[PDB]
């Protein structure tokens, strides 16, 4: 009894098989899609192993005719219709902790790269941009500016948020923070200032960076009426999932000026171009290809716990062995 | 009597002149090198404002006949014989405080870029790469690394050093440090790692940062020597002077992986640009137009402090009533 249990969105396996070779047969589909998918997989495959490429409705999920657990690698699990898939008795289970600090680390590039400007001026050196003087210096630089004093807006106060708001104290940031599902006394745990409504958070921050999980109450969490909510000039970060943002609004506030700068490394449709989109003319733009979560032991650490998770779940009982089951 | 002060390589004293407008017949003279001053301001000139654009060797100083004090509008005095300066009577000052974080917040930005690729990554999406498979974002970060564990290597430990050295440990960097001019103990104030040659510091640091002033002593400190002693694929970040580095051994080491980034903000000649020199054809560098102080809040203090030292040379006594003499 070797078990099928697939990749769906991915190629490699090696970094799983050492951890799952004498309990299950394991395969790959490298599919963007279900309509990629072998009927074989689809008909005997008792496990699955996902990234975020791949989105999982009731109906892709009704495909699974032996399916018994789903394991994202990675912490967001919004490609997934979790409350369906436990109702078609299938666990979801993600990866929360191996890319923290790297994503934390990325936000605060992102958070700095804006302030400092730092990849803007590289741009420009590399487009033939020549700064002779210190009169050149300050208006090709225009628009850096000192951190000490600023507050920054933390949407989303989870691990990633905790993690960014360590960091930003560092450099003087003023460090606020708005997250409606958490318990009273955390802010005084870090030292932060906690506001209770969005509209307090991004009415006090220069900048905003965006840390909470896509869900059925925050989607274009930022639109039209709550980017004129946002201080003039502040800046915006997103690191967590592109469907928090309304990226037309986004575009007109950055021609406008409302909004100074933006730095995104997720987006409503993924992957990301330059020429294609509402962003497509924007300007003060940053955008990075979702990498904020990864590093060499990052991307090996998360696929061993997903494997582990998978073995758990083989060799014990679903859903009381899992560690990380988001849909019990 | 209103005496001559003049901005030497600058156009604009809007922020000097009501700090001076009662006491000093104030001009600037625009000028990349002495050859461009008038006679006038070289006969007459009491005090002198400059930056970091132009040069003052003892022969160039030799052609002030009044000058009585010069103010650097910044920290570093590398440009000035001050020896000289100080041999002929005329005192030199400078401006340490103004853009100590600044500079720290751009060299946090750009080990960050260094770490987390992240103006690599959007400048290939610029360039229209598309990152559509998980595999595509391991093969285009590739190089990007944890940071929690990695060895900081600083050179310099002054102000920028240690407000770097700060900002660092709040990423999980291990700190080192190699400062030889500093006293006993500092390293215990800071909770910092202290090392007694440059070999040691490059022999331990995954990513070496300088902060040291330019001196006699230091010239070419990274070459084609020092560089054998750096860690196989180490990272190299410059916000101080451009002159502590040999372009040559930088590019060759670059290009054969023996360090796999920079992140430059000062050249050894300015302005950069990536048509000219060494570093023409050299891969995985960052490079920004010295930039790293600039703020519209740090240059108007400077500014302000400079010409404060210039009033208080002209309406008190040299050199008992200076702030910030640095060749007494
Ligand atoms: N770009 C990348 O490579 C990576 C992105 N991420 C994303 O970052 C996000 C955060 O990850 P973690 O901190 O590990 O998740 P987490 O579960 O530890 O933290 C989420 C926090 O957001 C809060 N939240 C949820 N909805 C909210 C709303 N409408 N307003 C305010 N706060 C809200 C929750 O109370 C929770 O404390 C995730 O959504 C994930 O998709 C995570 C890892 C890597
Ligand atoms: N790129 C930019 O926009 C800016 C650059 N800078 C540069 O950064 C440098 C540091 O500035 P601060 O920290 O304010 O100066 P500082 O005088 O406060 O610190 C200099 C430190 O470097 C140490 N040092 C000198 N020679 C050394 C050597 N050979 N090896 C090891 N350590 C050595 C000294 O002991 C001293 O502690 C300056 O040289 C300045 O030119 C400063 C401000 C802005
Ligand atoms: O966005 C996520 O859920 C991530 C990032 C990720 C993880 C694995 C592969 C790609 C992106 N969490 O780690
Ligand atoms: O390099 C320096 O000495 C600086 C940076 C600077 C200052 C004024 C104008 C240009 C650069 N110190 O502040
Ligand atoms: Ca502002
Ligand atoms: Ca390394």
């Amino acid at each position: 009894h070797m078990p099928l249990v697939a990749l769906l969105d991915g190629r490699d396996c090696t970094v799983e098989m050492p951890i799952l070779k004498d309990v299950a047969t394991v395969a790959f589909c490298d599919a963007q899609s279900t309509q990629e998918i072998h009927e074989k997989v689809l008909n005997e495959a008792v496990g699955a192993l996902m990234y975020h490429t791949i989105t999982l409705t009731r109906e892709d999920l009704e495909k699974f005719k032996a399916l018994r657990i789903i394991v994202r690698i990675g912490s967001g699990f919004d490609n997934i219709d979790i409350k369906s898939a436990g109702d078609l008795g299938i666990a979801v289970c993600n990866v929360p902790a191996a890319s923290v600090e790297e994503t934390a680390d990325s936000t605060l590039c992102h958070i700095l790269n804006l302030y400092r400007r730092a990849t803007w001026l590289h741009q420009a050196l590399r487009e033939g941009t020549r700064v002779q003087s210190v009169e050149q210096i300050r208006e090709v630089a225009s628009g850096a500016a000192r951190i000490r004093g600023e507050t920054l807006g933390i949407i989303g106060l989870g691990r990633v948020g905790q993690a960014v708001a360590l960091r930003a104290k560092a450099f003087g940031f003023n460090v606020l923070f708005y997250d409606p599902y958490l318990s009273d006394g955390v802010e005084r745990a870090l030292g932060l200032q906690r506001v209770s409504t969005l509209q307090d958070l991004l009415f006090h921050s220069d900048c905003v960076t965006l840390h909470c999980g896509l869900n059925e109450h925050n989607h274009h969490l930022i639109n039209d009426f709550t980017v004129k909510q946002m201080r003039q000039g502040a800046f915006l970060v997103n690191t967590a999932r592109g469907g928090l943002v309304d990226e037309k609004a986004l575009a007109q506030a950055l021609k406008e000026g409302r909004i100074r700068g933006a730095a995104l490394d997720v987006h409503e449709s993924e992957p990301f171009s330059f020429s294609q989109g509402p962003l497509k003319d924007a300007p003060n733009l940053i955008c990075t290809p979702h990498a904020a979560w990864y590093s060499e032991q990052a991307s090996i650490e998360m696929r061993e716990e997903a494997a582990r998770e998978i073995r758990r779940a083989i060799t014990g009982r679903i859903p009381d062995s899992l560690k990380n089951c988001v849909n019990k």
